[PDB]
This record gives C-alpha cells, sequence and structure tokens, in this order.
C-alpha cells in the first residue's frame, strides 16, 4: 500500500525552490567526534517519521563552511545531515571516505543514545553521501565500497581514478562549467561516463567556478531543488519525486545535462 518512508507534504517546483522545506530544523555539534574531525548534525523537529541520514565532507583545505547549506536545507525536507570536518583539511579522497562513513556510523549510534537530539530520528537503513571536491571523490568512494547506501550526490568531484563502474548506488553528480581545479572534461564528467549500473543524472552550472554548489551560490533553488529532489526519490523511494529527479530542468543556470536509467 503506501510508502512507509514517505514525508513532508506532496511537492511543487516552488516549495522545493524555496530556501526551507516544510520542517523545522534543529543542529548541535558532535561533543566525541568517532572516526573524523569534528561535526554538525542537523535534524528536523517535527517530519513526523524516522529518517534518512546524509554525511557530507568538504574539499581540499575546506571546512564545514563549505559545505554548511546543505544541512538545513536538506533536513528541512525530512533528513538528519551531518557535515564533518576531516581529522586533517589535507586528507585525501580514500581518507574522506572513511570518515564519511565513520560519520554516518556516528549517527546511527546517536539514533540509540537516551541522551542524544535524534534519538529515534533516524531510519539507520537508508543512509546518502555528498560532498565536495575531494569530498566529492570521496563520496563516490563511499557509494562504490558501500552498495546499500541509497543516494549519492556529489559536488565539482575529483578522484586519482574516474573509473565508477562499480557503482550501483543511485548518483547525481553537480558540476562547475568554469571548475579551473577539477576541469568538467577530466573529473566530473569522465565520472559520470564511467557509471554504467546505476541511475545517474549529471548537471553543469554555467559559468561555475570551483564553488559553484557551496555555501553562498548564487543558484540555492536549482541546486538545492535537485538534490532535495534525488535525496527523497531514492533515499524514500518517494516517486512524488520521481519528475523532478528525473527532469532536465530547462534552467539558464544548466550548461550541461544527462541522466541515464531515472524512473
Ligand atoms: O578537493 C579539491 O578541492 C581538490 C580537487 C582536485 C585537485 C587536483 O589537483 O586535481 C588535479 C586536476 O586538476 C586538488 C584539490
Amino acid at each position: 500500500g503506501a510508502n512507509p518512508y514517505a514525508r513532508g507534504p506532496n511537492p511543487t517546483a516552488a516549495s522545493l525552490e524555496a530556501s526551507a522545506g516544510p520542517f523545522t530544523v534543529r543542529s548541535f555539534t558532535v561533543s566525541r567526534p568517532s572516526g573524523y574531525g569534528a561535526g554538525t548534525v542537523y535534524y528536523p523537529t517535527n517530519a513526523g517519521g524516522t529518517v534518512g541520514a546524509i554525511a557530507i565532507v568538504p574539499g581540499y583545505t575546506a571546512r564545514q563552511s563549505s559545505i554548511k547549506w546543505w544541512g538545513p536545507r536538506l533536513a528541512s525536507h525530512g533528513f538528519v545531515v551531518i557535515t564533518i570536518d576531516t581529522n586533517s583539511t589535507l586528507d585525501q579522497p580514500e581518507s574522506r571516505s572513511s570518515q564519511q562513513m565513520a560519520a554516518l556510523g556516528q549517527v546511527a549510534s546517536l539514533n540509540g543514545e537516551s541522551s542524544s537530539p535524534i534519538y529515534g530520528k533516524v531510519d539507520t537503513a537508508r543512509m546518502g553521501v555528498m560532498g565536495w571536491a575531494m569530498g566529492g571523490g570521496g563520496s563516490l568512494i563511499s557509494a562504490a565500497n558501500n552498495p546499500s547506501l541509497k543516494a549519492a550526490a556529489p559536488q565539482a568531484p575529483w578522484h586519482s581514478s574516474t573509473n565508477f563502474s562499480s557503482v550501483t548506488v543511485p548518483t547525481l553528480i553537480f558540476a562547475c562549467e568554469n571548475d579551473s581545479i577539477a576541469p568538467v572534461a577530466s573529473s566530473a564528467l569522465p565520472i559520470y561516463d564511467s557509471m554504467s549500473q546505476n541511475a545517474k543524472q549529471f548537471l553543469e552550472i554555467c559559468g561555475g567556478s570551483h564553488s559553484c554548489a557551496n555555501s553562498g551560490n548564487s543558484n540555492q533553488a536549482l541546486i538545492g531543488k535537485k538534490g532535495v529532489a534525488w535525496m527523497k526519490r531514492f533515499m524514500d523511494n518517494d516517486t512524488r519525486y520521481s519528475t523532478f529527479a528525473c527532469e532536465n530542468p530547462n534552467s539558464t543556470a544548466v550548461c550541461d545535462f544527462r541522466t541515464a536509467n531515472c524512473s
């Protein structure tokens, strides 16, 4: 009968483009990070059922600030989101992946901790990964190594190998047209093209620098719509979001759009 994971009101373009989703969001600092540097957990206070968890990792030299906007944006639509700082700002993608997954493990821990604000708020069987640049590469390594993850949505990803043919997790790649750090033609697009087994999508922002999907970007309506739609469709199996997840948004800000195996 009903989808047990469906949360919130039926979506519209306006409701997904808005700065905030329907749920009230609170946050806390992780007291003793388990296998990573630091974290902030964002959660809905009024979701009305358990929700999936998403761990988000920054790029080389970067901190939570670069990725923080995703925390309230996703949590307000019905997700527990952990943004992390890595053990070193100079960690590489394999270490970033390990830390991302340690952060998901700690969110699953806190779901069982009676003192935690997220006590009983998480469905530990439904998880996703996001991250910027080397943290985006780390997200793809997380997905390759943990195929029970339900979704991945890295931004401006880089890894030393572009071969993610092993990934079976639904994966949305945000790319930045004018990226001079991890050029689209040598990084994000080859990564996208390597993936053969999954639902996948590629969304490149016109004129974007390497930071085009970071906190303070000028395309939060489109990027936030797509990220939330992808996570709802695939983490919650929520087919109310099938068209938002799969469509070409046919937007003036999009300079390359590709999708395959989307439903
Ligand atoms: O995480 C990053 O921001 C980061 C991403 C990519 C690189 C790198 O040198 O790629 C070489 C291809 O241009 C370095 C740092």
